């Protein structure tokens, strides 16, 4: 086999499904706070427009998308975001997953290298490697507010090719103001490297003002976003790269081609979602605030000291005091249990390349109700407590 | 200001001879013209109700992302589908759900092969999988196949093999030749594989559209090194559901491909729904689609050569026919099909050939003809193709 997939080792949160499995078995309730999956229920439009448009065929949409779907994500950035888009810059794919791939089959070799912002969104490492393009870390600490590091023009070389990070971020949760957009892409451009910001958690917002990548408009910058976390239609797989670059969206439907088309009733559906009014987007942004401020009360309530208060996203990254994180976790699931219940969280060590990196850190989903939540970080605390003695 | 280094990938690849003829075609359309597409095999059968019946009585209160190999429900729907309808044993362990068979190619080239390797291809070929395997960075060799030997796998095959080739790909029904290799041809493909260490990807979209032979699916031949490839795209007219498979018996390949399948996260959960009904349909069903398309492609058969054409096969399956026309470029003839000429207000649009091969040079007098159409628009087609091609040699 390849290179490629035998150097890969399997995901730390992966690798504790098992565990959790034979949890189950014993008459075990878990609390799964460890994937991003949204618990929301997903707005009706989605159904209706897809019931009211069945199509007799079930044919190939247009590569790029369905053109009312490429207006749809062009309105949605003009309304919500204040960005000038046209439909023309639009490319739907097959949830942001697939922009990535493309953006990056587009602009590197294989070979070649591309910057990542660490701790990151670990999915970016498998379409890189897919790609056959080489991931480089540039570290960020928490002690720092996982800010921008000053020697990441330092990474620079011949063989590197672009700079990708998303923001909102995950699993930090920081939110990269206009300024320090702008000083990325002011790098991007003095270095001829292209920027792709994932702003799959836009709308997702609790401190500062957004400022998408598109607001700076640059011929270097790559916008990734999807229907996902925003409107909880995760299955949809209906996503989109979104740039000015005319040269750039061209090669890249090239590749949309190959594929041939998005799947068309998502499409259809995801068109409703787009359309949706700002009552929606306030109730989905203040659900997941009430969330993460309950969680981050529950934490700071009962002694953990060192952990990140997200600006964006439903994420929070906090560092235990333990050893290894990846073995509190596995003992939550094996030798763990508050009156029939555990709390099941991702361990962070998959989110660096870098090895040695987030060894006793942990990433918490805000995913389900503000009560159970509350109740999840009992359980994990007083498994927590327990585990030290 | 600097310039857009993009990847050679990307900079190497001219645009497709079907899609350079898009722009000629949407300025017929404005002049008043009817086109008869017969260059795209985009399937215009009504998709069987039971899909959107399923998704309706089973609309989820979330659209999750699901297993990473798909719905276990549908992983067994393509598991039965195989032992009710091609006499296979498969366990649902050994379907993998993708993106359409697109992906589950993808996926098939990257886990087998490094950026740099090399994979067989039998030509002419679905160029798409010179998509995939740019993607994947890996290098896609051609092994000629001739019209007038009936596109049959030649005897030089091993002479193309290297240090660097990890495997063999091809369609069976193949697109655009529309051959059937049979049993017998397929055990000697994978008795290559085997004895070179090399994967055997087998493209099987177009099984149940077939006319001539018994077809006998790769996994017939059980071996560890067999991988194939199918879809709910052409079978049921569903090509926008984007739900495929990679199925094989190799558990430490479809380990790996898991792998690939995970960071991608899921297929689209409602067209997987859909898709486990249109697996469960009866056996009229198949027939109806099978004897549709038989009877095009004998329309079409009958048209070409009432009108003296005489180089062109007869597929054993799939709905393409590959013809040679009496002209010096098939590309600039389909070109002046739409600019220079329309019979009573049509015209007909066929796909060049010539981007079927890799090898510079073959397939330029070649066109491909879709059977995707009612035989008698299609009848009508081919009489607007051949007076077109009557008047071309003036």
């Amino acid at each position: 086999f390849s290179d490629r997939v035998l150097l890969t080792e399997e995901s730390p949160i992966r690798k504790l499904v098992p565990f959790a499995e034979m949890a189950k078995k014993r008459g075990v309730r878990i609390h799964h706070l460890n994937i991003g999956q949204p618990d929301l229920k997903t707005p009706e439009v989605f159904f209706e427009r897809i019931y009211e448009n069945k199509p007799e065929v079930v044919y190939y949409s247009h590569s790029a998308g369905i053109w009312e779907l490429r207006e749809a994500f062009a309105s949605y950035y003009k309304r919500r975001q204040r960005v000038d888009v046209k439909p023309e810059n639009v490319l739907v794919t097959n949830g942001g997953s697939e922009a990535i791939l493309f953006s990056f089959a587009v602009i590197a070799n294989p070979g070649d290298e591309i910057l990542v912002l660490e701790p990151f969104y670990a999915n970016y490492n498998a379409f890189a490697k897919i790609a056959g393009v080489k991931l480089i870390p540039v570290t960020r600490r928490m002690e720092e507010g996982f800010a921008i590091p000053q020697n990441l023009e330092s990474f620079i070389n011949e063989r590197t090719k672009g700079i990708v990070l998303s923001n909102p971020c995950n699993p930090t949760g920081v939110v990269y103001g206009k300024d320090e957009m702008r000083y990325l892409v002011e790098i991007a451009e003095r270095h001829g490297l292209f920027l792709i910001v994932d702003e799959v958690y836009s709308e997702i917002v609790f401190r500062g003002e957004f400022a998408s990548a598109l607001s700076i408009e640059s011929d270097k910058v790559v916008v990734i976003d999807s229907v996902s976390k925003k409107f909880s239609a995760c299955g949809a797989r209906v996503g989109c790269l979104i740039t000015r670059n005319e040269e750039l969206i061209s090669h890249a439907m090239k590749l949309a081609q190959g594929r041939l088309a998005p799947p068309l009733l998502e499409q259809i559906g995801s068109v409703g979602l787009l359309n949706l009014d700002d009552s929606f987007f306030d109730f989905v942004r203040e659900t997941y605030r009430e969330r993460v401020e309950t969680v981050l009360k529950k934490l700071e309530e009962h002694g953990l000291k060192r952990f990140t208060k997200p600006s964006g996203a439903f994420y929070i990254t906090a560092e235990l005091p333990v050893e290894d994180a990846e073995e509190f976790a596995r003992w939550m699931l094996t030798d763990f249990n508050m009156d029939g219940e555990t709390t099941m969280v991702a361990p962070l060590r998959g989110f660096y390349l870098t090895p040695g990196l987030g060894k006793k850190e942990i990433r918490i989903a805000c995913v389900l109700e503000k009560d159970l939540l509350s109740r999840a970080i009992d359980v994990l605390m007083e498994g927590l407590k327990m585990f030290c003695s």
